[PDB]
């Protein structure tokens, strides 16, 4: 689909048996979501943004469908305002930007 | 252009007669500059990411060329950890998902 920016880009996803929403974050290297139970091993991680640090568990390898796209990859799950789908997971279901 | 996101999508701007990089940010409502000097006046405002929240100027209705789109528009100025171009402007330039 072509998505315009006039609203937050939000899709819906399912990840870990769950449906949730998400946005499409160009300015995501890494994809980062609310606390939400995901089954297997993790490792401890920390990031940052524009007001400091969070630390969050990382998950590899997890399947993730984005808007009916499925993509397999690394998500981040911790204190996140909001589900950001960042670039590591944009690429795989071919997105890209325009103007 | 069309622009793929293996890459960080970062573009130069010119803002207040200085050439900066941006990274176009689809995750942003609003854009935000690195501390840099703008003529005029301007309000405090407080906004909120991934870590916190910072303390930055808004700047209203500035000219910025965005990879020689030229936008009028808020821009925000503060102590993030990279310039951003948010759907505000990405708007204007007409940046979509096109192809
Ligand atoms: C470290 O330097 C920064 C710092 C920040 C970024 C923009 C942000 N992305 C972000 O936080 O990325 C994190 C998690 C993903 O892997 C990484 O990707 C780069 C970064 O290192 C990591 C994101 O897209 C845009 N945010 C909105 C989100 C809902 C929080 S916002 O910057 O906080 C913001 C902008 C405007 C506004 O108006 C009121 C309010 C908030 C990118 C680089």
């Amino acid at each position: 689909p072509q998505i315009t920016l006039w609203q937050r880009p939000l899709v819906t996803i399912k990840i870990g048996g769950q449906l949730k929403e998400a946005l499409l974050n160009t300015g995501a290297d890494d994809t980062v979501l609310e606390e939400m139970s995901l089954p297997g091993r993790w490792k401890p991680k920390m990031i940052g943004g524009i007001g400091g640090f969070i630390k969050v568990r990382q998950y590899d390898q997890i399947l993730i469908e984005i808007c009916g796209h499925k993509a397999i990859g690394t998500v981040l799950v911790g204190p996140t305002p909001v589900n950001i789908i960042g670039r590591n997971l944009l690429t795989q279901i071919g997105c890209t930007l325009n103007f």
